[PDB]
């Protein structure tokens, strides 16, 4: 199954796109502890480029390790990277009232579909607060 995931955020294509893809700014919604964990997020943004982030548990709190490397950008709009044993592709729709950003992902059998369409959805949602924390628009 592919799994689509959509976000609508009020903020220009470039700035958009530029923070979807940097690690700084990844940090700022995610991997990040404040009970003393190592966290740490990559991004190489090229096409053909690979890159891993992962984040550290000191006591058990949180972690994982992800993994991905880009096949395809286009027009800084469409762009297509592969993730372990899964793929995904990311594309960037200029809206008159907004920037809508949309994820399609091949859905992992040990997750269930739905779990999955949230926490995908969620990243895009933490995307938006990221925006809304480095943009008045809230």
């Amino acid at each position: 199954m592919n799994i689509t995931v959509e976000t609508t955020v009020a903020a220009p294509v470039g700035k958009v796109w530029r923070a979807y893809t940097t690690p700084e700014d990844i940090k700022q919604w995610n991997a990040a502890s404040d009970d003393w964990h190592t966290t740490a997020a990559t991004v190489d943004l090229r096409e053909g480029g690979a890159f891993s982030s992962r984040m550290e548990a000191k006591d058990g709190s949180m972690g994982f390790d992800f993994a991905g490397t880009y096949t395809k950008v286009v027009e800084n709009k469409r762009i297509e990277y592969a993730f372990g044993d899964r793929t995904a592709k990311v594309e960037f729709l200029e809206a008159p009232q907004g920037v809508t950003v949309r994820v399609s992902f091949v859905a992992e059998t040990e997750y269930p579909v739905e779990q999955q369409q949230q926490g995908w959805q969620a990243i895009l949602n933490n995307f938006k607060r990221h925006v809304e924390s480095h943009l008045e628009h809230h």
